[PDB]
């Protein structure tokens, strides 16, 4: 049977095909998956960067006017 | 049966090829999901680091603020 | 009684059975997806809803301080 | 003498038993899949009004006050 | 014919499973639609509430200061 | 050709099981996004109701309010 | 050939079918489109509408208020 | 062969078949696209209108408190 | 030769040349939808952070008067 | 067997065409990521422009206030 020996040939070159052009397709969706996380991130940082540079000002002068609120009430 | 014995192995070779390649596309999926999931909880993280560490200033004004209202 | 059809059917089984095991793991993996962006968006809530819930206490209680100063204030 | 025809009724209709069989648990799984993100709405909801709901009675309150001091000095 | 008929009768039941398949395919959509639905309503109605519950007393409260705001006005001009 | 208008038979039947199929798929679509469109008309009119509501009353208010404050400043 | 133009025939009717089957699905989306469409469009008026309303108070209120500030400046 | 003929006119007319199908359901992607831009368009602008219509304003009051602010 | 396999060959051809330029077609479109949502999205941004900008210089002077008054005001 | 080669080269006609259809299909994919990541990227900081360039002037004027302030509680 060369028939048979020549069919399964022919049935490994389809399959491994397939499994190679499955392959691809994992690893772009992985990279994309990259890029989308990767720009996200960057994104966040970008927008929180106002807020946490102004937070240690805000402490300072909340810290004061509770020092001044107390002042003034105690007397 | 030589013939069917033949036709059952190329038959297997295929079923096992299209069950390769469905665990590793339900792999990748898991893995992708993973990645969305830890970006997402990382971002919230990042976002309400500033209002938590406000939280204990402005408890404490806010007191501040109650005794003062009490004493007017 | 037939060799041939006993044979076919077989195989037919085979491929069948192929066929809806990979779709019970698509549906598995599916599940397990839907439970980790369930448990992220959940986890998300809590983390937003956390400063919120922390003040609301002390609002309550600095809302009941402008009542009495507003009530005293009245005839 | 239809054998032949008996025995292809048999196969196609495994394989169309097969496919009804894997819809249905499709179905089901994408049913389960929206009963989850159902659930999960719902309490991310109640977690996000909760202060709002709590506040409210306060702020209702204090808006009484406040007309009953505007309406004495009317 | 005899071959006829048979090969009617495998095309129509090959017809019949897609076209139920197909049919339960559309009523899970439209059940799936059905509680995404209701959810959606279901947290409008859960968000809106407290702002619904501070109408009146914002409405009385506007009316009350739009009243004193006219007197104070009034008594000069 | 009898065989041939059994094979007309045959497709015909698959021609219009596929259309059949094809049209009820495309209502279904339909009467899901009336679903979703009549969902999201009724969120919205509720989420805006307040707003809607509040409307007459502030504008009424900041009449008042600018009558008092152009009468303060035509005093001084 | 006589089979060759039946065949020709079959063809052209599952060929035909496809397309109206196709041209059908092309509208429903349209058609859901449209719906979409014109329900984001009422929503959005629906929104801004009490926003759009108060604009001209907001603007003579504020015209008000630059009048006070101005009068109660004591140089220019 | 004349039947080979004939199955590459069968062949070709599934063929442009496939491809007119393709090109009807890529226009209709295409101009539902530009339905949707031209609605988020047109949202955007009916949103930010009163924003836009009170800069001048805002713009005139900020200087007046700027008159004010330096004169005390 | 094989005749009969030159003209199979022809209608393999024929199919395999279709489906490609099909997905062209495709690939095109989605990249055309992908420019139209791009500058859909860019020119939404652009409107939509006009007034802020727009501020910015006036919120900046007042913020320095401001800060100049509180100098003159501090003993 | 020249029947084998001839159908092995359809066989590989057919495949080497499938995998050049994933592979256009997997770059498009690619180029239509970087699109969505740069357009997000330019609208990120379109957005955020204005308060980066108010945070200098606020934290001067906290700085500001905050001397103020002590030098009143004395």
């Amino acid at each position: 049977d060369a028939g048979f020996e020549n069919q399964k040939e022919l049935t490994k070159m389809q399959l491994d095909n397939q499994k190679e052009i499955a392959e691809m397709q994992n690893e772009t969706q992985k990279e994309i998956a990259g890029i989308q996380s990767a720009t996200s991130r960057q994104n966040t940082k970008d927008q929180v960067y106002a807020q946490n540079e102004m937070l240690a000002y805000q402490q300072k002068e909340s810290t004061a006017r509770v020092a001044s609120i107390m002042e003034n009430t105690n007397l």
